[PDB]
């Protein structure tokens, strides 16, 4: 069972809900910009939160915009925005547009430009070349990335975008790591020790570490049979060690040879 | 609450009124071009001024003129000019044509797409209307009767050098909107008019963030309900928050206005900028 | 009655006339580049001079070139040049091409490039892609702008462009301001005092000041009736103050809240 | 001679073997994306690994996917996936689909031409295959039987941000290849394994050029035959050298392996870099 | 007045004469490419040289080759080559084909338009003519008789790297024209030959503006008539100046040559540069 | 009879031959980059070497690539490469692709990019948009230029390109200059003196000097007849001086007025 950090869940839930309330005399930022080191569960925890709140999400990947092969990223964002706006009026539920891994320089400008224009009038979002007298719904936008260009400063400053820095703290790690290894028969104190052993590491390192433990088996199994005859043999059965000792050496081999 | 900057109201009231008078000895510009930065309450101050003088507004949005689906923008501007003309005659009141965001996807708002406002055709159209505000006809039409002069308000971030001939001839007047300290104290004071702040604290707040737009200050007042909102979410529970806010069955949540200080606003402000 | 500054009228008249004389052993600059602070009557005084000399002018606006919406500025200049060249042969009169407010960086280069090429051979000016064995007439070109790019240095240097700096002096102001207020029943000494009161200001400030005096009336008239009922009232009759006292306070309100 | 870096061999052997096992409790990524710089023996270490495990490889080259003449690249990748599937079934051995140079003409290898790998369609295809590796059909075909899961190896210099969803879902695993000091000592040692060099001299050679790719080191060993070659040209004579080397009548020239020292390699290296 | 720089005249006279001689032991280049900066009297020194040797010139302008309306430029160059050939035969005198401004809208003279000189087709054509100057036929024509070799002079600011093969084969010779101090003293001296200046003052004038083109110096002499001109305008009156200068009824105004000094020229020069 | 410098002939011959040998365990650079001051016989000596070894050469000029008028330089290189690859399989002889005068910035990148890609796989060189399962032959590429962009550093470094600096030394000059004047009845000691008199000069200066001697005649002949009547006269017969004294003054006039 995966673990969503309470203050992460709050920030995101408050942002979305605040966009669907129409408290007069209170302008609301349309965009939530979640930034921080890569692989700290920005995307994963958003998805946890949405599943929990029963929110349907329209998802664009950052690579879908940074690439020359995708043509027009302004169009794509505006298409998905208007699409999510209709799903609100239809399903009568909270819906969200999400852009992932927003961290090229040329498409980056167009993307910033597009989000600025949408945030300026979340209700009058037209496809380029098109015009529709119809107001459409305001759709809260969640964005993730390593940091946000100084080109986003004007948005944050005028309260059209809310920045949120995500750096898991140790209670947050114990919870998330605890969930990563929740099916591996571990006690909290083993979980607390694991986190304290690798304390500058990203959440990603820890889920990588879990997969590595399975890889180490398969490696040894291959060394035993020999490479010469591994193919015939297969064309690795047991529950691996997972003891806290083994997770640590496995982690140290990862950190001694990483990236 | 909302504060109308006297000089914004004067400029716009004088421009419109002057267009309904036939004072000799001076040329009256038909067009008032209001330019300046975003988040300073331009279109909004216009709205407060119109709502106040009881002025009825025909609108053209910049995303309208940016579109083929508005057809010929020359034809559209003329249409709405004529449509707007019939109402001074019919309703017997001051009416205004207003064109908003006359430079939609330009500069830092450029999305790098095939479509942009044909601004030269727009300029050309306004020039033609302005030379003879009393005979504005659709292209290809010739035998219609004279009509009433309609003052035109255009907003944008800046106006192209193309508008220079209009200005040079006194057919258009640029009005730059950058709120000054006195303006900000007024507007910001109105934003925090129910929060039990002294005049001096409002002056302090403005002086603490001398480079910020008006929108920075109202954005600032907005983030403090967040706690009530979060708590409201916890009470209803995450499993059922969606149903609660969007299905309009039971009543909207009733939020109290919170208490805060100058100190807290300044702190919040620095966090936003840091 | 508007006032043209004698040395402005001379410079321009000498340039044009010099281009229509064919004094052998004397090469003549084709381009007159008039530069200076904005709103000092560069354009207005050119127009005064042309009206006076009975010169027909072909006018291009700088914004007509700086804009992406106008396509090809080289073409446009060359079209208008050849057009003015024909009007000489037809009307048998002095004709002039004028480019206004030349102060983007990309079109600016093409414009400079176009004027260089034309100035190099004022008689062989072909539309791009076209060729015509026919010589056409030499057409003097007047250009205005705040300053001229270092890209114009080669032209000025080889005597294909004459630079002329325009900064009205006080005799020039008294004359021009005197004409701006010529119908407002003012004595020279009131005109001389007005100019001396606002002495770093552009001519533009002064014609703005005159219009402001009318605006102040209409303002007060609106304050009296009230905004609530101004619309019905109209759907401001008298000759405004214009006393030298009133022009001064009006000017000081303009300079205390300008741009 | 050739040295297989243990950890390269382990990563690739584990990835492939893991794809032929049905171990529960963990998701097995179908795709192994091997990225890193050029001239570090990537595709080559893969070849040594495949030749070793007796693994048969179906290939797609990046210049294949860059071409209309490969038709639809989605259709091609699927074809070769299915073609590669039939062989695990038929030959009863481990088989791999491998896509090489997945970013052919991008970055410093850009030739500025109309054609580039439609990498989004490629990504989309791999995503679809990966969700269901057991039912991979050509577009427009529906009623074929299940097939065998095929591990996929892709090489490139870097992988687009588009592959992030594949990785995030554990359908793909990135493996960065930058040879470390221990790797280089191994590989370089194998390059100079017949040249009578001590372990220490090999360590010295590596440490003298710590920033160089593997290809720099073998390039270095190659230029020393040049003298034998020149002399061979002088003997045959320039008039007849062409006939001699290309017409395969008489036998290929037989060159001796020369003697050289660490000192000479280092000198040669500095000349190449200077 | 006009001064012909001896070495310009020698280079061009030798190039042309050499092309009408059949001296063995050396290859004669058909083409003389004269390059260098604008405003240095290139085309003009050519004109003085041709007028002097009694050489008749067939011309192609760069704006001709830039145009579809010249049709195929390969066909045109060949036409004029043949046209120019018939005259050495008919008139019995030296004749030259001259191509001017061979790089019309390139570099700082680029107008950013669809049309530019197809310079590769031009180069290709000159290459072909040069290999066989005696059989130059229009494309698609085959059975014409031999003709006379025509020396070709081309001017431009620089010559593309494409002309390298022509030069390498001695079919073309580049001649760079940058006036040196001795040249300038000559040319400038000729510009001011009627102004009662000593040799030393001319040397001083040249040395005061060592970086300026020849055109800077004649531009300088030109602006001093301005006063006579202004006064002439005042006499006739602004109302009637247009009629006077352009209608060729009464006679052209007769201007006197004014008196001026080195001091005044230098001052004027600094004002122009400042 | 023209003279090829022995070490120039060696370097080039060794490079080409080395590309046609398939000595296992020896990777061979495909590209030979010959760089140095302009006009030192880089191109000319390549051509001498090819004529000597009976090598047919496919030649591209650098200007054929640097120009906007030639469209696609990647294509052009790849076309010529595949063409030379076929001539090997057909003629059964050594063939070479040569690129001359490679010393705009935009095409320069594409050219570098193209040579990198070809050098990476000399056997799988496809036209853009095309694919052919067929291996084609490895074609050694010779390139000349004044220097090679830092963009070529990766190639040289990974042994896909061999750099070769060409600066003629005095034995090299005596040989080459000796051949330039081989038909002018000169002794070596006159040749040695000529080279020592103009010792910082390029080989180009010397072949220019030879042509100048003929030009000086024709000049004097023109001065005698007079320019006024040179045309009629012609519409310069003798073997010119060529004495070592005359070559020297002719050289000094060239160096006193050059470029
Ligand atoms: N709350 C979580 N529970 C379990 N695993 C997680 C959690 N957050 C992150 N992970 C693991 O770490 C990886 C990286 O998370 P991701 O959302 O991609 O980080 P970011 O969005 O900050 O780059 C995921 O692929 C997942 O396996
Ligand atoms: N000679 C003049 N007489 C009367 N008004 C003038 C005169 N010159 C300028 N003005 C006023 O000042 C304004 C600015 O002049 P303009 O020619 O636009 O200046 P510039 O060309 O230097 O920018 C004009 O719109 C006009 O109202
Ligand atoms: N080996 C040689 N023999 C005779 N002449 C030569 C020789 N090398 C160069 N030249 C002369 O010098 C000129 C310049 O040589 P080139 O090959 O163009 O130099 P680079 O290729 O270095 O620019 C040639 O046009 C030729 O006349
Ligand atoms: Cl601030
Ligand atoms: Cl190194
Ligand atoms: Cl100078
Ligand atoms: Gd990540
Ligand atoms: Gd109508
Ligand atoms: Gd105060
Ligand atoms: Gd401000
Ligand atoms: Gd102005
Ligand atoms: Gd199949
Ligand atoms: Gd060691
Ligand atoms: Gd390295
Ligand atoms: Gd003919
Ligand atoms: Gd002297
Ligand atoms: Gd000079
Ligand atoms: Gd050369």
């Amino acid at each position: 069972s995966y673990y969503i950090a309470p203050r992460f869940l709050d920030k995101l839930a408050v942002h979305i809900t605040k966009n669907f309330l129409n408290i007069p005399g209170v302008r609301v930022p349309l965009i939530l910009g979640i930034h921080g080191r890569k692989g700290e569960g920005k995307t994963f925890q958003c998805e946890l939160a949405f599943e929990k709140m029963g929110i349907e999400v329209t998802l664009i990947s950052g690579g879908e915009l940074e690439s020359p092969d995708a043509g027009d990223p302004a169009r794509l964002i505006r298409l998905r925005y208007r699409e999510t706006a209709e799903l609100i009026k239809v399903r009568g539920k909270m819906c969200v547009l999400m852009i992932n891994d927003l961290d090229y320089t040329v498409n980056t400008q167009l993307v910033n430009a597009t989000l600025m224009n949408i945030a300026d009038n979340p209700t009058d979002v037209q496809l380029p070349g098109s015009y529709d007298s119809n107001p459409i719904r305001r759709v809260p936008i969640i964005v993730t990335g390593n940091d946000f260009s100084t080109l986003y400063a004007p948005l944050i400053r005028d309260g059209r975008m809310e920045k949120f820095y995500w750096e898991p703290n140790r209670d947050d790690k114990v919870g998330i790591v605890g969930g990563i290894f929740a099916e591996d028969g571990l006690s909290q104190r083993e979980i607390e020790q694991l986190v304290d052993t690798f304390p500058k590491q990203s959440i990603d390192f820890f889920s990588a570490l879990r997969s590595r433990i399975y890889d180490i088996q398969i490696r040894d199994f291959i060394h035993k049979v020999g490479f010469e005859r591994i193919s015939l043999r297969v064309v690795e059965f047991k529950k691996p060690d997972f003891s806290l000792a083994h997770l640590i050496e496995s982690g140290n081999l990862v950190l001694g040879e990483q990236q």
